[PDB]
Parts: C-alpha cells; sequence; structure tokens
C-alpha cells in the first residue's frame, strides 16, 4: 500500500530546522529575509499590493518551533513562497532577487534528501 506518513511537529522541527538554518547561515544572502518585509521602513508602498501572502524565515522559523505546521509540505510550501514573492517583487538586477536566487539554490540542495528521508 501506499501510506500517508503521519508527522509529528517535534518531529518535523529536528528534520527541518536544519534546512532552514542552511538559509539563515548565508550571510549577506538571507539578511533580506531575516524578517518581515516592512513596506514603511523600505520606502516601498506598492510592496502589499504585489505581494498578497508575505512570508520570511522569522515566520517560517517561529511556526517550526511552535508547532505549526502539520505535514512538510507546508513548510515547504512557505519557503518557495518567500522566494517567489521576492522574484516578483525585485527586478532581476537588484540585490535582493539575486540573494534570493543564491537561497532557493542552496534550499533545493538541502530539501531534497531531507524530504526524501521523511
Ligand atoms: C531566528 C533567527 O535564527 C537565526 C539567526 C541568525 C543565524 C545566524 C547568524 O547564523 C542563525 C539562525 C538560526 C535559525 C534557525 C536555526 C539555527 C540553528 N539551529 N541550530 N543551529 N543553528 C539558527
Ligand atoms: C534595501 C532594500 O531592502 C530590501 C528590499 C526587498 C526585500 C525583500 C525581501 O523583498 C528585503 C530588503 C531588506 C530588508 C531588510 C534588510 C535588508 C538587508 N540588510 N542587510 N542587507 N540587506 C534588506
Amino acid at each position: 500500500s501506499m501510506r500517508k506518513k503521519i508527522f509529528k511537529p517535534e518531529e518535523l522541527r529536528q528534520a527541518l530546522m536544519p534546512t532552514l538554518e542552511a538559509l539563515y547561515r548565508q550571510d549577506p544572502e538571507s539578511l533580506p529575509f531575516r524578517q518581515p518585509v516592512d513596506p514603511q521602513l523600505l520606502g516601498i508602498p506598492d510592496y502589499f499590493d504585489i505581494v498578497k501572502n508575505p512570508m520570511d524565515l522569522s515566520t517560517i522559523k517561529r511556526k517550526l518551533d511552535t508547532g505549526q505546521y502539520q505535514e512538510p509540505w507546508q513548510y515547504v510550501d512557505d519557503v518557495w513562497l518567500m522566494f517567489n514573492n521576492a522574484w516578483l517583487y525585485n527586478r532581476k538586477t537588484s540585490r535582493v532577487y539575486k540573494f534570493c536566487s543564491k537561497l532557493a539554490e542552496v534550499f533545493e540542495q538541502e530539501i531534497d534528501p531531507v524530504m526524501q528521508s521523511l
């Protein structure tokens, strides 16, 4: 049979937190992603029009710590949401877009063997 595995939040934290840590350890590349974008402080008033579902590393980390992910796919979705938001909002020539691309390469490398082990 093809059984759907049940995951406990503390098990997801142990398995998935290292993949998030790998993003945070990229410096300077993770710096734009460590806290929610504040459009007022960054002077980008159109941000929340373009980005309907903001996401950032601090939110993902707190969701892992506090057990808000029932399934690993939800964590993976939040990470790709964060990256796709940044590629959407920022220009291809921009520092943040290029940092995003680096983080996404790191994430793809880290998430695949972890998800295979899960
Ligand atoms: C909430 C802010 O989190 C961070 C901030 C900065 C940095 C840096 C400087 O690298 C790392 C984290 C972070 C994140 C998740 C896991 C871990 C971690 N878990 N076990 N070892 N490291 C470390
Ligand atoms: C100067 C333009 O900032 C941004 C533009 C877009 C976005 C996003 C994620 O779409 C993020 C930031 C941002 C936010 C906080 C810190 C930093 C930062 N701190 N050190 N280096 N970069 C960069």
